[PDB]
């Protein structure tokens, strides 16, 4: 809806760790993209946390999700590399840095690919990128 | 244009100052808007600057901008403070709180006035107050 970005930034703006972070964005993506979602962070190693996927999600291929966030790229469907899996891999990019991944699995995938929604999609991606940078930002500050 | 929004965030991705920041918002927020536009910070004492404004903008009312700025809430043309002026001053805010404002002032207003522009211009605002944000918090923990 044409208020849900906003209404995540107000949402965003309060998280207080990258968990809270991860909720609220699974929260949001999955109402307003009519999916499920799941936000993968790295660990101390660079590692995508968690490896195991939720109930109601198709398993994804964990080691294409830490490729596209090596590489800050997407993967899955709207790409060239899996493009035939029934899932998005999407960078949470801020600039050239790449703070996490979003795994989106809609109910449908024909009207999640629709353009005006991938790009409505990229813009939430990085409100998401900027709050997880603002919070590692600051705990290495702190 | 489609791809202004994510070209102004890689930019300001990379901004150490909140006068970086605001020169870049004001760089992208004037080519995307076809509008002259001005940033202003809140000082040590939460008093906006500059008080001056640039050669080519019409002067906006320094005490309704500090007005825009406490009560996070926009004034000028689309609203019912100043409907009239042929400017828009609108806070810089994520979530509750205002970081700044930005005077945006179009050579066609009933083009800036467009609802779909004014919901693009929304989301250009949100971007930049994620990053005075950013830039503010990090400085504080520092």
């Amino acid at each position: 809806g044409a208020m849900d970005l906003y209404e995540m930034s107000k949402a965003l703006a309060v998280g207080r760790s990258p968990q809270d972070i991860a909720a609220t964005s699974e929260q949001f993506i999955a109402s307003t993209f009519h999916a499920r979602s799941q936000v993968l962070l790295p660990d101390d190693n660079g590692k995508l946390q968690p490896l195991t996927h939720p109930q109601g999600m198709t398993p994804w291929d964990d080691a294409i999700a830490q490729w596209s966030f090596d590489k800050g790229l997407p993967a899955g469907a709207g790409t060239d590399t899996l493009p035939g899996v029934p899932y998005q891999i999407l960078p949470l990019k801020s600039g050239e840095k790449t703070y996490g991944l979003v795994v989106v699995e809609p109910g449908n995938l024909r009207q999640l690919m629709i353009p005006e929604q991938q790009r409505l999609l990229e813009t939430f991606t990085l409100l998401v990128a900027n709050a997880l940078e603002r919070l590692t930002k600051l705990a290495a500050a702190l």
